[PDB]
């Protein structure tokens, strides 16, 4: 992992989620940002730093300033726990990675 | 209360920490993040989201975004060790206030 992200993140049920990812000048690179359910297919949440794909509720956003990237979910439910990982691309590249943060909804 | 930040964050000395702050449309305010040591005087590290006070080290940086303000210390220092609270300033309405983050350095 060339990037920085917290190992954990807890919240409780309608509370909104943060998960930060950070490398030196990550700012100068696209952040995409993947739901990682267990044995389940990643889900792309948010990519080019704050773009939203079809199918991505208005409650996933994301901003990349700076040496940070920050994934926001408002309004967690269970289904939205997960492990999020985070990358940064520009190629020509290559594609650098987050270690991964487990969100935990209690 | 206002505003939501996680309950703690640990680092080795020498990692990036980050820091989050969140409510709703925090992005349009300005935010503001106060460094405080039991017994101490608070301490202003960022303002206007991402302006640095003279007199702090360069590793602290900040922004603000949506739903959510991000404080990024690099290279972690023991000195860093700390209570942070995150505030959010409308300029004409009354400022709202984080409950407060403790980084731990190891």
């Amino acid at each position: 992992y060339e990037l920085t992200q917290p190992p954990s993140v807890s919240v409780s049920p309608g509370q909104t989620a943060s998960i930060t990812c950070s490398g030196d000048k990550l700012g100068d690179k696209y952040a995409y940002w993947y739901q990682q359910k267990p044995g389940q297919s990643p889900v792309l949440v948010i990519y080019q730093d704050s773009k939203r794909p079809s199918g991505i509720p208005e409650r996933f956003s994301g901003s990349n300033s700076g040496n940070t990237a920050t994934l926001t979910i408002s309004g967690t439910q269970a289904m939205d726990e997960a492990d999020y990982y985070c990358q940064a691309a520009d190629s020509s590249t290559a594609v650098v990675f987050g270690g991964g943060t487990k969100l935990t909804v209690l």
